[PDB]
């Protein structure tokens, strides 16, 4: 029959109160009370939490007409645009749009991306000076505003960042998104909407400029190392032959930059903080860096590919502090799952955060210990033991890029600076859509040369 329910405090509002304090602890606590599968009413939504790695196969392998992403992420529509990604007309169109982004994240482009990271950090160290303190979360976000923009949109975007305040507009859009929007998509957000329109106009100009550049240098279209997401969007069609609209192109770019920015800056923050706060971990990270760099003075893709330990540090941060704490679908048909049938209309929930603390999987899960991965391989105990990037048909297409951007940034910063964190590593703050550390996050830095 139906899964057990978390008793409602009120009707309607149901369990929103305990949930919103800490959605992660909410799931953990109620797992203990009611088991692997339970349902809670939250601001009117029937939400069925799947809480053990063992049972996640049917979630991640279901087709979109059984478990819909579009029904649950559609709320993003005012940020991304009408008709884009989870507001696409069909599952099929969404997948095609996702592929246009993934198509600018090729190995050829990755080699160029490393140079971009070097370039932006070099600009940034001018601001920072020989020593000081800086907010880690801001520093990463500020770096990734410039790096992700150039990576995805091309270098032509940088003059907008430097001269037309594009970075501020991103913030206006992105602080205009409340996690509550998940429940009340219609929440007015007029500042967000003004900024989104401004970025829209700028990205329209970027497209128009690229068009005529594709006139004066069609060779660009033949060079895989110079082809970015703007170029792919300007030269592709859907499979059935239908052309893209510039409105669609703008929305896809914005969606891509969104995805491309937060989850990464938050991960780089938690990673750097944990690395510089643990002497043994920092020693190993630096030993690895010194061996890989050899006599070489800057980064390249091949070097980054060898940074196995640093990559484990990032994965360990993702186990502990995955920035998307909930993965969701709406059931369009009833769904079995253990003894239970989950009713049509329920929202199924999987939590990367819960998974990362599960004890069937990880020993002392509150400790940041990259060696649980490299040596004890604890993640491999279950097929879905670690799902920071999701899994199955909708698994994150930006992974390897994430890994690249975060590893590069951390590696370059280490090369530049000795760094120590000020205070305890914070707790996560559940106030935002993408979850990051509670401010403030400060660190002391000093130049190494
Ligand atoms: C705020 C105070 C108090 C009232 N409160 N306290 C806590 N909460 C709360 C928190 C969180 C949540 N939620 C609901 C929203 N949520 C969430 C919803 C959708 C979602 O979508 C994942 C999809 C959609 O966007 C992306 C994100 N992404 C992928 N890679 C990097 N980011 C995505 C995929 C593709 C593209 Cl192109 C763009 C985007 Cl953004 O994947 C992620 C999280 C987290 C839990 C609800 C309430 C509160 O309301
Ligand atoms: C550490 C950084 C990142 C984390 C933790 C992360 C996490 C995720 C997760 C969990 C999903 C699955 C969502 C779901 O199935 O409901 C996902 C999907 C996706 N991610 Fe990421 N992501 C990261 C970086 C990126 C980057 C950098 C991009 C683009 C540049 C990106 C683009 C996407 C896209 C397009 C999807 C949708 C796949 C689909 O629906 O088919 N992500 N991501």
């Amino acid at each position: 029959k139906l899964p057990p329910r978390v008793p409602n405090l009120i009707p309607y509002v149901g369990s929103f109160v305990s949930f919103a304090k800490n959605p992660v602890q909410f799931i953990i606590d109620n797992s203990k009370k009611y088991g692997d599968v339970f349902t809670a009413t939250i601001l009117g939504k029937e939400m069925t939490f799947l809480n053990h790695p063992k049972i996640l196969d049917t979630f991640f392998k279901a087709t979109d007409n059984e478990l819909s992403l579009r029904d649950v992420y559609r709320f993003m529509r005012p940020v991304f645009g009408t008709g884009v990604v989870y507001d696409a007309d069909s599952t099929e169109r969404m997948m095609e749009q996702v592929k246009f982004v993934s198509s600018g994240l090729t190995t050829a482009r990755f080699r160029v991306f490393v140079d971009i990271f070097e370039d932006e950090i070099a600009h940034k160290v001018k601001e920072l000076g020989p020593e000081g303190t800086v907010d880690v979360a801001e520093l990463m976000a500020d770096l990734i505003i410039f790096t992700a923009s150039r990576c995805l949109l091309g270098d032509e975007v940088r003059q907008y960042l430097s001269e037309k305040n594009l970075g501020k507009l991103y913030h206006d859009i992105d602080d205009g998104i409340s996690p509550l929007s998940f429940f009340y998509p219609s929440l007015p957000a007029p500042k967000r909407d003004k900024a989104r329109k401004a970025v829209g106009e700028i990205f329209q100009e970027l497209l128009d400029k690229r068009r005529e550049e594709h006139k004066k240098h069609p060779e660009r279209l033949l060079d895989e190392s110079k082809m970015d997401v703007v170029d792919h969007l300007l030269t592709q069609k859907y499979k059935d032959g239908q052309e893209l609209t510039d409105v669609h192109r703008i929305g896809i770019l914005i969606a891509g930059l969104f995805a491309g920015q937060h989850t990464s800056s938050i991960t780089s923050s938690w990673t750097l903080m944990n690395v510089i706060s643990n002497k043994k971990v920092l020693e190993k990270v630096r030993k690895e860096q010194e061996e890989i760099m050899g006599s070489d003075k800057v980064l390249d893709y091949d070097k980054v590919m060898k940074m196995d330990y640093l990559e484990a540090c990032m994965k360990e941060a993702l186990r502990m502090y995955p920035p998307l704490i909930m993965i969701m679908r709406m059931a369009r048909k009833p769904r079995e799952c253990e003894q239970y049938i989950i009713p049509k209309g329920n929202i199924l929930v999987v939590s990367p955060s819960v998974a990362g603390r599960c004890t069937d999987t990880y020993t002392n899960p509150d400790v940041f210990d990259p060696e649980r991965l490299t040596e004890r391989k604890e993640h491999e105990k279950f097929k879905y033991g670690a799902v920071p990037f999701g899994a199955g048909r909708h698994k994150c297409i930006g992974e390897n890029f994430a890994l690249l951007q975060v590893k590069s940034i951390i590696s370059i910063l280490l090369r530049y600076f000795d760094m120590e964190y000020i205070g305890k590593i914070p707790d996560p703050s559940y106030t935002s859509l993408v979850v990051g550390p509670s401010p403030p996050t400060r660190m002391r830095y000093k130049l190494r040369k």
